[PDB]
């Protein structure tokens, strides 16, 4: 997948150590988590063509995450890839979201908690992932 060099977030669960970098560590056992309307932003090594993102939400079969995905080349001006998504509860293991390729250095998920409570929690995110996971077109 595309190399993430930096992760930042609106906030995180500091008591439990659910830090932003947890989203990029290739470890499904760790997670970023934050409460209320939140965001996590991934910075790629370079500006490049993007065509999918893989998201492995926390407890995906019990909780659907609401979120929107934005992209930028400058970290200040954002365009939506899609707004008002929910993750799949049918997918144990994560899903890939595909779209019309765009050029981006940054990807930001604005997150709105789940259908269960106001925590947004994500185990993994990857950009241009080749994982064998199911697979849904957005916007
Ligand atoms: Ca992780």
């Amino acid at each position: 997948t595309a190399q993430i060099v930096a992760v930042t977030a609106s906030g995180y669960d500091s008591e439990k150590g659910h830090v932003p970098a947890n989203i990029a560590d290739g470890d499904v056992k760790t997670r970023w988590a934050a409460s209320g309307e939140s965001w996590v932003q991934l910075e790629l090594d370079k500006e490049q063509s993007i065509e999918n993102i893989l998201i492995v939400p926390f407890k995906p079969t019990e909780r659907k995450l609401k979120f929107s995905i934005f992209y930028s080349n400058d970290g200040k001006n954002w365009q939506p890839l899609a707004e008002g998504l929910e993750t799949s509860s049918a997918d144990k293991n994560g899903e890939k979201l595909t779209f019309t390729p765009v050029t981006a250095k940054y990807i930001k998920l604005d997150t709105f908690g789940t259908d269960v409570n106001n925590w947004s929690a994500i185990n993994e995110i990857a950009i241009n992932s080749a994982a064998a996971l199911p697979s849904r077109a957005i916007k």
